[PDB]
């Protein structure tokens, strides 16, 4: 159950059907994308572009509240 | 239920506790950080930098699958 802090980049484009009630709300946007881009079907999404990267890095770059969490799962 | 489609323009930097044993699938890697991004709990997670863009296209630039999608909906 090793853990580590990962430092990660998402550039995604794409086109979408959706409905346009669910694209009005600032604070919903990027989750009405993601459920989105987690349903990936063909017939509503085509992706463009992708670039994903995970690096892990040192924990000292974590935040305060991810440090403390760190030491939770390691103990 | 209007539907329009959408180009869209996600990109997001963030640092992330994972297990390790996660993040080594290059098939499943991106659900697994779309999966961390959805829960957002800051005990794990710390969004450094993010731009979300959606624009409403018109049709033509849809897939094909997806312009039939688009008739299927609207009929």
């Amino acid at each position: 159950l090793e853990v580590g802090v990962y430092e990660c980049e998402i550039h995604l484009k794409f086109r979408l059907i959706e409905e346009k009630s669910l694209l009005s709300d600032r604070e919903q946007l990027l989750q009405v994308l993601l459920d989105a881009l987690t349903e990936g079907s063909d017939d509503f999404l085509e992706t463009l572009q992708a670039s994903v990267k995970a690096q892990e890095v040192s924990e000292f770059k974590a935040s305060p509240q991810m440090r403390r969490q760190l030491m939770r799962l390691r103990n």
